[PDB]
């Protein structure tokens, strides 16, 4: 239960392993380095 590349989030914290939301609009699990 996690959220994929390009999921719209909250917080990192509502993503799923390589991925860093932006803290910024939009707000979506996003590609950190790895993926």
């Amino acid at each position: 239960e996690c959220r994929q590349m390009f999921g719209g989030c909250t917080k990192d914290s509502e993503c799923c392993a390589h991925l860093g939301c932006r803290t910024k609009w939009p707000y979506y699990c996003a590609w950190d380095g790895t993926v």
